[PDB]
């Protein structure tokens, strides 16, 4: 096991003993450690520094590693940093890293300094290097006043460090940058034992470290067994205009090309019957022909049921699309509420009202959104507004609240049924192919669609950008659209000519079906693997190919009625909030409620204000009466529906103004049938998740959050559980099988059965060609084979730490984590210079 000083920010700051270490290096030095810290540190945290011990005020002399935010932004943007100060240059000099830091992953942070040439490397790769420092630190003969602390600054303003540090070495000159990507491999090398200043044990704290100032010891953790490898691949995040990992072009491309990624999906529908015991049976019927003739064609047919509801109290009144009940009297013209029963009992707190909104019909019903896709039946007041769908991406996308509305006099109806297949495909993941051209916020949205693009508009290179026109004809000039896809079903045109979808978007509609809607196809076999497996690692007589898992992320035998969904491949247990409260007045305009505080994650940009996340102050009608928070502050209190022994609670706080650090005034873990522990102030970001290792002795079921800041927003919160909880005992996890070009050692699939998605075969034979296939099989029900990895074995690749031109391969670092230096595509980012052939990135 390896010991870990976790530093809370609760006053834990440590000192070295002077018997310990002899004297602290003065002319050169390199101090690596492996820091892992978490989102919301103070921003000019300190994990380790070497301070003026013998002056009492602030002592920006020395040196300090850590985490720095920049002065013009404040709030967002910390990146590692390493600033030292010697006596010569009056101003301390920081290099700051090129990324911002990722919060929950261990990463290990080095600095050297020898001479003038002083470099900052984060991960092995330098990402940054000055030579402004000169010469010798400090005099040796105030060497005496100089002491190193962990986790913490010399001045009283208390930088302290919000994270767990693994290891911390010292040595007394800069050593060659090529150790630290082999820092575990340069194992106390015997020309460099002169050199080892100190290798920090922490398993006793007390031999060696003493607090500083009465502070407490910092926590002591011990890691039981070793720990998996860090992930040699970086996340298929979505572009810059998408929204999804299916909005990535390079699994866009897979769906796009690979046809079994494109199969024979049965969606099932549920339609809400409204008739007197306005939608009858031949609507019915006529639109489920309608949808199935329009979408069988792209390997996707629906299953039809019919939900009656024998319910006259919900029958008698009209339901209004986005006319909440208490929008009425705002002193303002509501084009939704423009209803003649909204202004014979229009009192929207009664209940016999004969008018109502949508969002109550669904909460009402509660009908099943995880097996079925619902329809709902609402007329809307506006004659072309048809309806209305829920994108993949929002919050309630498989929830209740979930699925189309649709006007009953255009449902079903000859000349009609093409609005609720175009309200599907916007259910499906499709935007408009006017999207890029009309629905632009400015010159410089970079989602325009100038060309036919994978990245821009609606994310499909075959629709070209046309202006919304109801024609059935190319556009005239507003920019010129030639080619015009006024034939496709997402297009605002008439029913009569709006026929087909192309490729790109079945690709998307197969990509989503996968990705999010899984469960209301009837097939039991699990999604595919989104990218084939890529190799890693070769050998002359082994080949190690690593793949992702499968798209949908689902990693357990998914059964109906199942925590199954949630639960990590080590047993943990992520669940976002289930409930939510606010003390302060229950705003009932319904913007910026607690329920916007519920479920996933829904600002599509963080740390700017937004309409997707709870927040006290913001009334829009009140101008003069800023209502402020009260003297307790005010409180939102996420309940997690299971209670479980948490391992982490991560809150997605989006915006605020106060440029205090007390923006979060406390955050009070609500423990079960036991008290609540308050954690104090924590300072966070408005970019980053702020994250917090809950050491509680019992199961947390909720959060209270107390914030002094009127515009604080919180759009989310995450508990992420123990591994091994129980809550996934009887959750059975997905094997892998892979098949390769030839048959294996009797032509079977090897059964790959562990979890950190790697596998070596050794029947492999240089020079010949093989082709890898995975599928994440669970509960006997084999899924769908992955996209074929060809490689002969021998062949360079990329991440195999040896550059090839012949392949067009630039910084072959030797893995294949994008950022570090160099791409996965093993190529040249922005400012780095990888030389070497085991190419060492820098800036
Ligand atoms: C729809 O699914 C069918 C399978 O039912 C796909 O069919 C194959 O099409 C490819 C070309 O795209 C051919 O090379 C194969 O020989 C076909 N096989 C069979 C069994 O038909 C079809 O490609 C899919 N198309 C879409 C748009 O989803
Ligand atoms: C959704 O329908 C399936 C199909 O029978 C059922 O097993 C499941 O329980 C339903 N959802 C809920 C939340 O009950
Ligand atoms: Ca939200
Ligand atoms: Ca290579
Ligand atoms: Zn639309």
């Amino acid at each position: 096991g390896l010991p870990i000083l976790y530093f809370s920010g609760r006053r834990e700051r440590l000192l070295l003993r002077p018997e310990v270490l002899a004297e602290i290096p003065r002319e050169a030095f390199t101090v690596e450690a492996w820091v892992k810290p978490e989102g919301g540190q103070n921003n000019p945290a300190i994990i380790a520094g070497v301070f003026d011990n013998c002056s009492h005020t602030v002592s920006d002399k020395g040196w300090a590693l850590g985490i720095r935010s920049g002065k013009d932004k404040g709030k967002r943007d910390a990146r590692f940093f390493f600033s030292l100060c010697t006596d010569r240059v009056k101003k301390a000099t920081i290099l700051i890293s090129h990324s911002r830091y990722q919060p929950g992953t261990w990463t290990h942070v080095a600095a050297t300094y020898d001479g003038r040439h002083m470099a900052l490397y984060v991960d092995g790769t330098q990402v940054a290097s000055s030579l402004d420092q000169s010469g010798p630190l400090n005099s040796p003969f105030m060497a005496s006043c100089r002491s190193l602390l962990l986790g913490g600054d010399s001045s009283e303003d208390g930088h302290y460090f919000r994270g767990h540090l693994g290891t911390l070495v010292f040595w007394s000159t800069a050593l060659p940058q090529s150790h630290f990507q082999h820092s575990s491999q340069h194992s106390s090398g015997e020309e460099e034992a002169t050199d080892l200043v100190l290798t920090a044990s922490f398993e006793p704290v007390n031999t060696e470290w003493v607090p500083f100032r009465d502070e407490k010891y910092p926590r002591l953790e011990v890691l039981q067994g070793f720990e998996p490898e860090p992930e040699i691949l970086s996340p298929l995040q979505p572009p810059l205009c998408g929204q999804t990992v299916c909005d990535n072009v390079e699994l866009i491309s897979q769906y796009n090309g690979y046809w079994p990624l494109r199969g024979e999906k049965v969606i099932r529908y549920q339609v809400v019957n409204i008739c007197d015991d306005i939608v009858s049976e031949e609507q019915i019927r006529l639109q489920h022909e309608a949808l199935n003739e329009a979408f069988s064609r792209y390997n996707i047919s629906w299953q039809l049921s019919v939900h009656q509801v024998h319910n006259s109290t919900l029958r008698h009144r009209v339901v209004l699309v986005n006319c909440e009940p208490s929008k009425i009297g705002n002193d303002h013209c509501d084009p939704e509420c423009e209803h003649p029963l909204t202004g014979t009992c229009f009192d929207p707190d009664s209940p016999k009202r004969a008018y109502m909104s949508v969002k109550e019909l669904k909460e009402a019903l509660q009908l099943n959104s995880t097996h079925f896709l619902n329809i709902y039946f609402a007329s809307s007041v506006r004659e072309d507004l048809a309806g209305a769908a829920t994108w993949p991406w929002d919050k309630d996308a498989v929830t209740h609240l979930g699925g189309i509305v649709l006007s009953p006099a255009y449902y079903g109806m000859p000349g009609h049924t093409d609005t609720m297949i175009h309200q599907v495909g916007h259910v499906l993941g499709l935007y408009h192919v006017f999207k890029g051209v009309s629905e632009r916020e400015s010159c410089n949205d970079p989602c325009k669609e100038t060309v036919p693009s994978m990245e821009t508009g609606d994310l499909c290179a075959d629709t070209a950008p046309t202006p919304k026109s109801e024609l059935c004809r190319e556009p005239e000039p507003t920019t010129r659209f030639p080619g015009a896809p006024f034939t496709n079903y997402m297009s605002y045109t008439d029913d009569n000519c709006t026929d087909n979808f192309t490729p790109n978007q079945v690709a998307r509609m197969h990509c989503y079906l996968d990705l999010v809607y899984q469960q209301w196809t009837e097939s039991r076999k699990p999604t595919p693997i989104p990218i084939p497996p890529m190799v890693i690692g070769q050998t002359n007589k082994s080949l190690t190919i690593h793949w992702l898992p499968p798209i949908s992320g689902v990693v357990y035998d998914r059964a109906s009625g199942s925590l199954c969904g949630a639960c990590t491949e080590d047993g943990t247990f992520r669940q976002y909030v289930h409930t939510a409260s606010s003390r302060r007045v229950c705003d009932s305009s319904g913007y910026w409620t607690p329920e916007e505080a519920v479920g996933p994650p829904d600002v599509d940009q963080p740390c700017e204000p937004s309409l997707q996340a709870w927040s006290p102050e913001v009334h829009l009608y009140h101008m003069n009466m800023t209502v402020p928070c009260p003297t307790e502050g005010c409180s939102l209190e996420l309940l997690f529906q299971h209670p479980v022994q948490a391992d982490t609670l991560t809150l997605w706080v989006t915006s605020f103004f106060m440029e205090s650090s007390q923006v979060l005034f406390d955050t009070e873990i609500l423990l079960e049938n036991k008290e609540s522990v308050h954690l104090g102030p924590l300072d966070t970001f408005c970019d980053i998740p702020l994250t917090i290792k809950l050491h509680v002795d019992g199961k947390v079921s909720g959060v209270k959050v107390y914030t002094f800041d009127e515009r604080i927003e919180i759009d989310a919160a995450l508990l992420t559980s123990q591994p091994h909880s129980p809550l996934c005992s009887g959750c059975r996890p997905v094997r892998y099988q892979v098949l390769r070009d030839p048959p294996f050692a009797s032509g079977l699939p090897v059964v790959v059965t562990h979890s950190h998605r790697k596998f070596t075969d050794v029947e492999v034979t240089p020079g010949q060609m093989y082709q890898y296939q995975v599928l994440a099989e669970a509960g006997g029900e084999l899924g769908e084979a992955s996209p074929p990895l060809n490689h002969i074995h021998g062949a360079p690749y990329c991440g195999d730490g040896k550059v090839s031109e012949r392949l067009g391969e630039e910084c072959d670092d030797g893995d294949l984590v994008s950022g570090d230096g160099c791409s996965k595509v093993c190529e040249l980012e922005e400012g780095f210079n990888c030389v070497g052939e085991p190419s060492l990135c820098y800036m």
